[PDB]
């Protein structure tokens, strides 16, 4: 069981320690902030440079509120999967739950299931989490 990250600045960058495992549950606790910028993102990826990021989860509170779900592999981005739906409220705190399953990501907002996201890299090479954006940070904590 690895310690919680406890109130990290954002833009923040962290290792999963032992990467990510079938089954692990990632939780991001936080506030949504209410009038600094419209976007953030959660990104699982390998290491620190952020050009091959596995899950990119990234709402965005824009052209009426939608999440993009996508995928970053040596720099470049692939076809983006967009949820028409935004789960978050400026100004307001969350809870976000990401479940590492076999064939994708399960992801909890607010204690319901909002997307999954099948993988389109191996994930035992994600061992970093970062995020960046319109957010502050509680905690991140490890299964
Ligand atoms: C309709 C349609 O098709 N529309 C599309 C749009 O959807 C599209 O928009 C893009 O869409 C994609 C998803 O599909 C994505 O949302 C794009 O957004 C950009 O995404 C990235 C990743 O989240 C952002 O870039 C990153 O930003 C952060 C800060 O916010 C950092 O700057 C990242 O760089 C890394 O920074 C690290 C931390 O500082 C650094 O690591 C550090 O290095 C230090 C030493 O130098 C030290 O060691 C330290 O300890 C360590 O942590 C990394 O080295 C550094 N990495 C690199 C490569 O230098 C950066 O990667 C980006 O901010 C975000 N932009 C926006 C606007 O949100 C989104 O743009 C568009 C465009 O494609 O196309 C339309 O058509």
């Amino acid at each position: 069981s690895q310690a919680p990250y406890l109130s990290p600045a954002v833009p923040f960058s962290g290792t999963i320690q032992g990467g990510l495992q079938d089954g692990l549950q990632i939780t991001v606790n936080g506030t949504v902030l209410s009038s600094s910028g419209t976007r953030f993102a959660v990104n699982f990826q390998t290491g620190f440079s952020g050009n091959d990021i596995a899950f990119h989860f990234n709402p965005r509170f824009e052209d009426g509120g939608y999440v993009v779900c996508n995928t970053r592999q040596n720099g470049s981005w692939g076809p983006e999967e967009r949820k028409t739906h935004m789960p978050f409220q400026k100004g307001m705190p969350f809870d976000l739950c990401f479940l590492v399953q076999s064939s994708d990501f399960k992801v909890m907002v607010n204690g319901i299931l909002f997307v999954q996201y099948f993988h389109r890299v191996p994930f035992h090479r994600v061992d970093t989490i970062s995020v960046n954006g319109s957010v502050q940070l509680s905690y991140i904590s490890f299964q």
